[PDB]
DNA sequence: TTAAGAGAAGCAAATACGTTATA
DNA sequence: TATAACGTATTTGCTTCTCTTAA
């Protein structure tokens, strides 16, 4: 094996790392029946390797045949005391399966630092985890960490004291599932009541102690929780930070490093939105000593404070600040750099992007594409699979933006493998191809096609459908959506729903939430009493589950505010309507002084976006009567979804406009739809040229109001085209200057290109 | 050599909020 | 109008590396 003397030192730099290099350019073939080039490197990367390559060749070969997988076998040889684990599976394999274990079971446990006396322990307190409520699988999620021994022994010894102290089952768990949870537990039964009385509630406990090294995040508590409250710092916000791994280090690095930063414009807020990640005292002492430099390069320090704000930012920000450079000096603009590194693991998408750019455009992929594909959680893995699976989606046919979509979104990269896997079976169940796109096409999508196939028979059958199985899962709803209608239909039809409502329910993301929640809540809103309509209008939409506690918890106060009942459930029948129900109670104050009726707010309220659309109605009020406007005006305008953006744009391009011959009443019905903000953009930009083509003034506006942004982009790009064709401006306008106008006029061009 | 523990980075999935385009 | 279809934020939950301390 010719070694890189990069790979030598790797090996060599280990504690005994000399002798184990002689080894395997010893035994090469003997290890090269067992082990790949890769499966030995990663056994010789732990500290004394020697004696675990020669503990793969005495127990591997007869361990192959007890039923373990060479992919478990190399997870447990590659340790610290991986030989140890290795000659404990070969001693106790057996008394464990005599135990009802798992192979993955008992290789959980193995797997890690420990392994072996791990095992032992396991074996010991089979029967004292067994009369003590604790089941089998708790066993082994507990002991899956380094020295999980020293957690298992410590949980029968800490659960008695405070399982009469507020704390469940399934609390002790979290605390103990996780490395160095013996420290976790024992700094708890000693930590928790000091915490109590110091307003810190039992779930918080929970989750600040539910991480690695969260024995040091709980004393941090103690140790500067009240100064940092005297710094401006809540006890909600003291406990998101430590609420993460290295809490005691993000708390600490507050304190050392907020004041600095707090002169360096960066409010508390950010900082902590910035401390509140894990490796959070990384981001923060990075953020600090990397301000000028991105200062120096476009980077406002809300833009930092984003590429900041997640997990390993510390070394999104060092990325970034190398490469920007270089992806500029590609055809990169600032905000989609941005895009591709305010993400976790954005270090590593970025070097991604340098990685495969290039070798991408050549495949067919524009950079709106990679972009794409790169902007999201894990987008390295998701332009490397796009690579190596590329030839093979083209021979299943699949489109380029059919990629694009799958590719899209989080997880992308798994959402591609699972549609060559499930896919060639899902067309037998009778999927059609776009419908497996719907189902690969969002989050979670290689997780919705097994769902599917698993479930979409046992479902056909209980009174559903596949094109309202697509419906769920395309809609974001997911596996999780499916499994939930599976177990809870049942009950929600004796409750008195219907199909097409338990359709509408799942058919949105959360869609598994809101199921259980109508459960819950159904009886106590028929109780006060809003029909069952209602509830389905209100659960049926984005984070249903919120909008219906919200409805519960504050419909009171808005029928004392003059606003009815089927006011109050059209302000929550949309998505975010628990954010539009408070942003009513919030600023219906003022906005009832400013000119504004109770319907109006209603009709400002009661689309997606309520609570921007009520706020940016509180913002330019002010500058749009003093343009013209009246207040039936304003109400036009911010009455539909994305209001509030509409808002800004007959603020920013009002004036413009008004010079090219556009009146006031025009740029009202133009920015007076869904997507308005747009429509004056594309107005704004491409007026001119339509004007020089021989368009009116008035077909402009008619365009631009039926119609929309992507029916004047339609018209630009073609109708040149159409009109060399024969076609009259009188056709262009009249076919354009309506709903899907941009798609009528694209199909006009078509015989054509 | 083997354990134990603590911190950080990255990946995937689920859920929540918002904006646009389409009859 | 209601909804399809995106675009992103926020939240949970791991697995995997690296690193230190300790015996």
């Amino acid at each position: 094996l010719n070694l890189s003397p990069l790979e030598r030192s790797k090996i060599e730099k280990q504690y005994g790392g000399a002798t184990t290099l002689a080894f395997i350019s010893n035994k090469q073939q003997e290890l090269a029946q067992i082990l790949s080039r890769a499966d030995i490197l990663k056994i010789a990367s732990y500290d004394c390797a020697a004696h675990a390559l020669q503990a793969v060749l005495d127990c591997g070969p007869m361990l192959g045949k007890r039923g373990f997988s060479q992919s478990d076998i190399v997870k447990i040889a590659g340790n610290i005391g991986g030989a140890q684990a290795l000659q404990a599976v070969l001693d106790l394999e057996s008394m464990l399966g005599k135990r009802g274990f798992s192979r993955d079971d008992i290789a959980k446990m193995a797997g890690n630092i420990g392994g072996a006396q791990t095992l032992q322990a396991v074996l010991d307190l089979e029967s004292a985890f067994r009369e003590r409520g604790f089941s089998q699988a708790d066993i082994v999620k507990i002991a899956g960490n380094n020295g999980g021994a020293q957690a298992l022994y410590s949980v029968l010894d800490v659960e008695p004291t405070l399982g009469k102290r507020g704390f469940s089952r399934a609390d002790i768990v979290k605390i103990a599932g996780n490395t160095g949870g013996a420290q976790a537990l024992h700094t708890v039964l000693d930590l928790e009541p000091a915490l109590g009385k110091r307003g810190f509630s039992r779930i918080d406990i929970v989750k600040i102690a539910a991480n690695n090294g969260g024995a040091q995040a709980l004393h941090a508590v103690l140790d500067l929780g009240p100064t940092l409250r005297e710094c401006g710092f809540s006890q909600a916000t003291i406990a998101k930070i430590a609420g993460n791994i290295g809490g005691a280090q993000a708390l600490q690095m507050v304190l050392d490093l907020g004041p600095a930063l707090g002169k360096r414009g960066f409010s508390q807020a950010t900082i902590a939105k910035i401390a509140g990640n894990i490796g959070g005292a990384q981001a923060l002492q990075t953020v600090l000593d990397l301000e000028p430099a991105l200062c120096e390069r476009g980077f406002s320090q809300a833009t930092i404070a984003k590429m900041a704000g997640n997990n390993g930012g510390a070394q999104a920000l060092q990325t970034v600040l190398d490469l920007e450079p270089a992806l500029r000096k590609r055809d990169f603009r600032q905000a989609d750099i941005i895009k591709i590194a305010g993400n976790d693991g954005g270090a590593q998408a970025l070097q991604a992007v340098i990685e495969h750019g290039p070798t991408l455009r050549q495949h067919g992929f524009n950079l709106a594409d990679i972009v794409k594909m790169a902007g999201n959680i894990g987008g390295a893995q998701a332009l490397q699979a796009v690579l190596d699976l590329k030839p093979v989606l083209d021979e299943h046919g699949f489109s380029q933006p059919d990629i694009v979509k799958m590719a899209g979104n989080i997880g992308g990269a798994q959402a591609l493998q699972a549609v060559l896997s499930l896919g060639p079976a899902l067309r037998e169940r009778g999927f059609s191809q776009p419908d497996i796109v719907k189902i690969a096409g969002n989050t979670g999508g290689a997780q919705a096609l097994q769902a599917v196939l698993d479930l979409e028979l046992t479902l056909v059958e209980h009174g559903f459908s596949q094109p309202d199985i697509v419906r769920i899962t395309g809609n974001r709803g997911g596996a999780q959506a499916l499994q939930a209608v599976l177990a809870l239909e049942l009950t929600l039809r004796e409750r008195g729903f219907s199909q097409p409502d338990i359709v509408k329910i799942a058919g949105n993301s959360g869609g598994a939430q809101a199921l259980q929640a109508v459960l819950d809540l159904e009886l106590t809103f028929r109780e006060r009493g809003f029909s069952q309509a209602d509830i389905v209008k209100i659960a049926g939409n984005d984070g249903g589950t919120q909008a219906l506690h919200a409805v519960l918890d504050l419909e009171r106060m808005l029928g004392d505010r003059g606003f009815s009942r089927a006011d109050i459930v059209n302000v929550a029948g949309n998505n975010g309507g628990a954010q539009a129900l408070k942003a009513v109670l919030e600023h219906e104050a003022t906005l009832n002084e400013r000119g504004f009726s109770r319907a109006d707010i209603v009709k400002i309220a009661g689309n997606g976006g309520g609570a921007q659309a009520l706020k940016a109605v509180l913002e330019h009020e002010a500058t749009l009567d003093e343009r013209g406007f009246s207040r039936a005006d304003i109400v036009r305008i911010a009455g539909n979804g994305g209001g509030a953006q509409a808002l800004k744009a007959v603020l920013e391009h009002g004036p413009t406009l008004n010079e090219r011959g556009f009146n006031l009443t025009d740029i009202v019905e133009m920015a007076a739809n869904s997507g308005g903000a747009q429509a004056l953009k594309a107005v704004l930009e491409h007026g001119p040229t339509l004007r020089q083509r021989g368009l009116s003034l008035i077909d402009i506006v008619e365009i631009a109001s039926n119609g929309g942004a992507q029916a004047l982009k339609a018209v630009l790009k073609y109708g040149p085209v159409l009109m060399q064709a024969g076609r009259s401006n009188e056709e262009i306008v009249h076919v354009a200057a309506r709903r899907g106008g941009a798609g009528r006029i694209r199909k006009m061009v078509a015989p054509l290109l």
